């Protein structure tokens, strides 16, 4: 009866992993873009500027998107963890009437997910900072 819930949660984790990996890829792409922009600036050389400011604007836009997505993923992680807790409770009180390895695996999965998501958010913060620095540099 509860196996259905566990399976549901499992599939939800799978979806979460999909979305997460997508986010990661997007972040690495944006990483490359910023790097290019920085490398341009370090060089010792008015439309090129326009192109540059354009690039930075679009970079910003992409960052914003990624941040939004990541917020979504965070919230869905919270949901998954709520469900996990409810399952913990349900299995706990069902010790008056093993498959505990199941919720063990679910726990380990969600934990790994959480950690990876934290690293994601960290990376995002780092790109944020970089773009901001480039943005204040170009502002001069």
């Amino acid at each position: 009866g509860i196996e259905q819930k566990q399976n549901n949660l499992l599939r939800q984790i799978e979806a979460q992993q999909h979305l997460l990996q997508l986010t990661v890829s997007k972040i690495k792409q944006l990483q490359a873009r910023i790097l290019a922009v920085e490398r341009y600036l370090k060089d010792q050389q008015q439309p090129q500027q326009d192109k540059l400011y354009r690039e930075v604007a679009l970079i910003r836009a992409q960052l914003q998107k990624i941040e939004s997505e990541t917020l979504q993923l965070l919230h869905q992680q919270a949901e998954i963890e709520r469900e996990l807790n409810n399952q913990e409770q349900e299995i706990g009180s069902l010790k008056q009437r093993g498959i505990d390895q199941r919720q063990n695996n679910l726990k380990r999965a969600i934990e790994a997910q959480k950690h990876l998501l934290q690293l994601t958010v960290w990376g995002i913060k780092q790109l944020q900072a970089r773009i901001l620095a480039v943005e204040r540099y170009l502002k001069d």
